[PDB]
DNA sequence: CATTAGA
DNA sequence: TCTAATG
């Protein structure tokens, strides 16, 4: 946790680029692992050799270990963080569209920057085409004072179409959080769940109503159950417009909310630690559901849910307000 | 890890 | 169809 921490931040930092400046897969998993277990080993790295002694631990990554204890840097890392073809790859990458295999084509093709990027908004699709235009706000974050603003008018439309919703803001935010990246809508309607047979128009109905009253103003992608785009808060009575923020908003069968809900809620480490003890708990837990398991090995057989309860009880623990998901 | 765009 | 990109 910080023992070991400049070998796994300098081994990331090398996982990393293999991975988007390379097309290393191997290589880039190889310094995962390793700056994986590295982490987890309870005494401080003196030397390779003694790093080494771990699993995914070869003479390659020993190599770079003593270079680095020995000396507080690594060429390799200093190399690098200093070539401007692979820096251009990491920049290009902020923009929300833009993926490695996009960075490195628009690289190659000399779009190393911003302004190259506007200079081609041609060579640019849709996605990138709105990413580009809402670069800077898509880098900021979301005063939760705004979370709840927007969170207010969003239920209010879904429930303006029809009242037969159900709509739950999830995420940090739903935590507590002071602060957030994009707003995420878990939705839900009676009329949908895990057999009938969809009704598409579910999430289209909602959409088309955000956007008929300008919450939702860019769409970057739109499917039948998952729609993800961009909104902004009604610019006052003047002089303050607000942020182009990104917005997802997605259909579940009423049958599946709450596991979904409790799930997309975290904090990442809540989850895996709850879900660890449904197992001890005799149960199973997973993104849509909870099953019981069978000593055989394994086992089948979704109980049913209607609240973030139904889950907790099952497992027989303490609800936990959203607040205290923390961990 | 599943959904969407796109070509 | 596959491949990329988001989460
Ligand atoms: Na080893
Ligand atoms: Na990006
Ligand atoms: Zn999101």
């Amino acid at each position: 946790e910080t023992l070991n921490g400049g070998i796994t931040d300098m081994l990331t930092e090398l996982a990393n680029f293999e991975k988007n400046v390379s097309q290393a897969i191997h290589k880039y998993n190889a310094y995962r692992k390793a700056a994986s277990v590295i982490a987890k080993y309870p005494h401080k790295i003196k030397s390779g050799a003694e790093a080494k002694k771990l699993p995914g631990v070869g003479t390659k990554i020993a190599e770079k270990i003593d270079e680095f204890l020995a000396t507080g840097k690594l060429r390799k890392l200093e190399k690098i963080r200093q070539d401007d073809t692979s820096s251009s790859i990491n920049f290009l990458t902020r923009v929300s569209g833009i993926g490695p295999s996009a960075a490195r084509k628009f690289v190659d093709e000399g779009i190393k920057t911003l302004e190259d990027l506007r200079k081609n908004e041609d060579k640019l699709n849709h996605h990138q085409r709105i990413g580009l235009k809402y670069f800077g706000d898509f880098e900021k974050r979301i005063p939760r004072e705004e979370m709840l603003q927007m969170q207010d008018i969003v239920l209010n439309e879904v429930k303006k179409v029809d009242s037969e919703y159900i709509a739950t803001v999830c995420g940090s935010f739903r935590r507590g959080a002071e602060s957030s990246g994009d707003m995420d809508v878990l939705l839900t309607h009676p009329s949908f769940t895990s057999e009938s047979t969809k009704q598409p128009k579910l999430l289209h109905q909602v959409v088309e109503q955000l956007q008929k009253v300008h919450f939702i103003t860019d769409t970057l992608s739109k499917g039948e159950t998952k729609f993800m785009g961009v909104c902004q808060l009604p610019s006052k009575n003047d002089e303050k417009e607000y942020p182009h923020r990104r917005i997802d908003i997605r259909l579940i069968p009423k049958d599946q909310y709450y596991c979904g809900v409790l799930y997309f809620t975290g904090s990442d480490i809540f989850n895996k630690n709850m879900r660890a003890h449904a197992l001890e708990k005799g149960f199973t837990i997973n993104e849509y559901t909870i099953r019981p398991l069978g000593v055989t090995g394994v086992a089948g057989e979704p109980l049913p849910v209607d609240s973030e309860k139904d889950i907790f009880d099952y497992i027989q623990w303490k609800y936990r307000e959203p607040k205290d998901r923390s961990e």
